[PDB]
DNA sequence: CCGACGTCGCATCAGC
DNA sequence: GCTGATGCGA
DNA sequence: GTCGG
């Protein structure tokens, strides 16, 4: 609809479901929530009551309960109870610190270690990660303008060719969609040496490059197939410093580019129909492969892959643009 | 009544 | 030292 | 928490 004919509702539903991860780490809670925000937040009318909502797939007896409370009182007593909790809220909100998980941030709040201020006090306690996501808070939550991950992907094109000519590299995720904006980066690194089948070191030239022309700032991981890490646009001599961004940079084997491609350029929610169909049609989908699913269920051997849409033919599905793949 | 609820790479911890 | 398990983000 | 074997 408009995301705001339920989004009391909805906002309502994601808080529940951020308390179930987060605090009480009920990760399967967590996604019935989710399910439910979402469902709900794609159906067409003003909910008037939690047994209409109940027709929803994902939505139960429960949840329909606390639709009833929010529409008779405009508050749950549950989320107003959790929310002025010192302990729970405290949890809750670590969580926001990139590394610090459900986990992490209830042994920091059980030793006193509440807010950001008392994070900054206590660097012995945290992994490099969690001070990296301490140091930019703030810019991890700031979105990135599609004008700036223009300019983003011509630095990684540049630099990676730079290297070497016959590497690929490909911007996928909500930037490949043609958002207008961003959460990040990722990008999908190929080189005809390395497929599923078969030099050592493709990742860590493109990471080493990109660290020496200042675009890389920050490490979170490096593995030899995946990279997260941080980097920064240039700024002019006068002009204000650009904010810190997240970036993935994955090296997959070049014969299976197209599944990375298609895996990695999603929506997350796209891709989960996007299999979802695929394990009711006789096949099954990861980022590697398309393998045919076998009369007991069992899966077979890869398929030949070309293109984008070869995997879409083989599923029934009409090819679908990037820009069309939001869900 | 009760088990399922995607899967993966990397960092770090538990334990031998 | 090592392997296996868990945390984390995605 | 929801669904379904
Ligand atoms: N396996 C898996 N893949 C996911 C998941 N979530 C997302 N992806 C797979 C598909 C995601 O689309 C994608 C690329 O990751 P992102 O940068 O995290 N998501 P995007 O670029 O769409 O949004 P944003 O503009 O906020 O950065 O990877 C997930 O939970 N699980
Ligand atoms: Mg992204
Ligand atoms: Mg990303
Ligand atoms: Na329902
Ligand atoms: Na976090």
């Amino acid at each position: 609809p408009q995301e705001t004919l339920n989004g009391g509702i909805t906002d309502m539903l994601t808080e529940l479901a951020n308390f179930e991860k987060n605090v009480s780490q009920a990760i399967h809670k967590y996604n019935a929530y989710r399910k439910a925000a979402s469902v709900i937040a794609k159906y067409p009318h003003k909910i008037k009551s939690g047994a209409e909502a109940k027709k929803l797939p994902g939505v139960g007896t429960k949840i329909a309960e606390k639709i009833d409370e929010f529409l008779a009182t405009g508050k749950l007593r549950k989320l107003e109870k959790i929310r002025q909790d010192d302990t729970s809220s405290s949890i809750n909100f670590l969580t926001r610190v990139s590394g610090i998980g459900p986990s992490a941030a209830r042994k920091f709040v059980d030793e006193g270690i509440k807010t950001l201020e008392d994070l900054r006090k206590n660097e012995d306690k945290l992994n490099h990660h969690q001070r990296i996501g301490l140091k930019y808070f703030g810019d991890f939550e700031k979105r990135i303008p599609r004008e700036e991950m223009l300019q983003m992907q011509d630095i990684v094109l540049n630099e990676v060719k730079k290297v070497d000519s016959e590497y690929i590299a490909t911007v996928c995720g909500s930037f490949r969609r043609g958002a207008e904006s961003s959460g990040d980066m990722d990008v999908l690194l190929t080189h005809p040496s390395f497929t599923s089948e078969s030099q050592p070191k493709l990742l860590h030239q493109v990471v080493e490059q990109l660290q020496k022309v200042h675009f890389i700032t920050d490490t979170l991981s490096k593995g030899e197939t995946k990279f997260m890490g941080v980097c920064q646009l240039p700024s002019k001599n006068d002009e204000k410093e650009y904010p810190h961004r997240r970036i993935d940079i994955r090296l997959i084997p070049k014969d299976q580019y197209y599944c990375g491609v298609l895996y990695f350029t999603g929506s997350d929610i796209f891709n989960k129909n996007m299999r979802a169909h695929a394990l009711e049609k006789g096949f099954t989908i990861n980022e590697y492969t398309i393998r045919p699913l076998g009369v007991t269920g069992v899966a077979g051997e890869p398929l030949p892959v070309d293109s984008e849409k070869d995997i879409f033919d083989y599923i029934q599905w009409k090819y679908r643009e990037p820009k069309d793949r939001s869900e």
